[PDB]
């Protein structure tokens, strides 16, 4: 069996990768490919197997089990608890755990909810009730929240929608390098900065504990937790808005019973993760020793990507997958991945978009998409589902 050239496809599986995905589940569950970027790497397609895979310890996140090579700037930033295994990922991700549960998270409500009152505010000041929703909102909520949290000085942050369109999603490989060792470089700078200052943002906190003690969290894992903290919601939280917002603008007939009954936001939410989440293949998995599925062995050491997408296309698991259903029952989808790597921000991401979701459908009259659906740009990545911009408008 060839590999499947998805850089050739090209094109096209931008718009709509997903026929490829059920395509290859059809004849088995793992299968060799190469990316747009250009990596031979392995997808695992179909929901029960996606599923174990995501939480079977058979495939590893360190990096140390892998044959591919790192760059000197991808390598300064692994020190992260999603690129390790136990022990080191259950002592990562312990120093963290209580800063991001549900009750914690909820303390952040009233933030949450002034920030995106006064994010809309400014949207609805444009004069022809007109507006880019990645600008206006999907973009400098997730960004601001996550600032505040881990005490990225206001005029820094500007710096990171520029390192993400590139770090997330380049457009010229040695740049997304170039972006790395930026970042890198910007972190450790910050990092710095808190010594001695007596903060108490979380990332003061996390310093503090380094340098009581360095075997519990050595200066490349704080810079490496730093890094991963910050990055992880550019990426998705972000997206998940704006997939959202998009899903819902594209289906009038389900906006509209939202409208009727907002008691529907969450499980809208979760519908919209279901349905076209941000995430759709999860970070590259490692066999530690050859993985024999259904009969394709995958050697030791190879690239492993679980492709969620599909997985939340199995018609098995969710029966008519193509449509968005915000009443659908969505238990078990795999948006914030399964096992011990699941999503730590999962709490704060699903606050961050039910309000978000819902200020923008009690503030926008007549709020309609403001381009056809075949117009919208997405990001080449097939790893993460996002859009170039989301015109919107509504009625002033
Ligand atoms: C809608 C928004 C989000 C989505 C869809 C999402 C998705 C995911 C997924 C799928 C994973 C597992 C990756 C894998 O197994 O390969 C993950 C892990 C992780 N996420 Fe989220 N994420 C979101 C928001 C956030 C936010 C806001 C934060 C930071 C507060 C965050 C921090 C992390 C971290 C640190 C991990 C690694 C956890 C571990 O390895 O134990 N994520 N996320
Ligand atoms: C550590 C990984 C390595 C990948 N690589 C090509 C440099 C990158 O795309 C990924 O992604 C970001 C956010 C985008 C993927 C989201 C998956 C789940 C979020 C967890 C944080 C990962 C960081 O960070």
């Amino acid at each position: 069996p060839p590999v499947l050239d998805l850089g050739a496809l090209g094109q096209d599986f931008a718009a709509d990768p997903y026929p490829t995905y059920a395509r290859l589940r059809a004849e088995g569950p793992a299968h060799r490919v190469r990316t747009p970027e250009g990596n031979e790497v392995w997808l695992v397609v179909g929901y029960d197997r996606a599923r174990a895979v995501l939480a079977d310890p058979r495939f590893s996140k360190d990096w140390r089990n892998s044959t591919t090579p790192l760059t000197e700037a991808e390598a300064a930033l692994n020190h992260n608890m999603l690129e390790s295994d136990p022990p080191r990922h259950t002592r990562l991700r312990k120093l963290v755990a209580r800063e991001f549960t549900m009750r914690r998270v909820e303390l952040l409500r009233p933030r949450v909810q002034e920030i995106v009152d006064g994010l809309v505010d400014a949207m609805l000041a444009a004069p022809d009730g007109r507006a880019d929703l990645m600008e206006s909102l999907a973009w400098p909520l997730p960004i601001t929240v996550i600032s505040e949290l881990l005490g990225v000085p206001e005029p820094d942050r500007a710096a990171f929608r520029v390192w993400t369109d590139a770090f997330v999603f380049p457009d010229d490989p040695a740049q997304a390098q170039t972006a790395m060792a930026e970042m890198s470089g910007y972190l450790s700078r910050l990092i710095d900065s808190k010594r001695g200052q007596d903060g108490e943002d979380l990332l003061s906190a996390l310093v503090r504990t380094s340098d009581e003690d360095g075997s519990r969290l050595t200066s490349e894992e704080l810079l490496g937790m730093a890094h991963i903290l910050l990055v992880a919601g550019h990426e998705t939280t972000v997206n998940l808005i704006a997939n959202g917002m998009y899903a819902l603008l594209s289906h009038p007939d389900q906006l509209a019973a939202l409208r009727a009954d907002m008691t529907l936001l969450d499980g809208a939410v979760e519908e919209m993760l279901r349905y076209e989440g941000p995430v759709e293949s999860a970070t590259y998995r490692f066999p530690v020793e050859p993985v024999d599925l259904d009969g394709t062995v995958i050697p030791a050491g190879d690239t492993v990507l679980v492709v969620l997408a599909d997985a939340h296309r199995t018609p098995e698991r969710f029966p008519d997958p193509h449509r968005f259903d915000i009443r659908r029952d969505t238990a078990g989808h795999l948006a914030f991945g399964h096992g011990i790597h699941f999503c730590i921000g999962a709490p704060l991401a699903r606050l961050e978009a039910r309000i978000a979701v819902r200020a923008l459908l009690e503030r926008c009259p007549d709020l309609a998409l403001d381009v056809s659906p075949g117009e919208l740009v997405w990001y080449p990545n097939p790893m993460i589902r996002g859009l170039k911009a989301l015109p919107i408008r509504w009625r002033r």
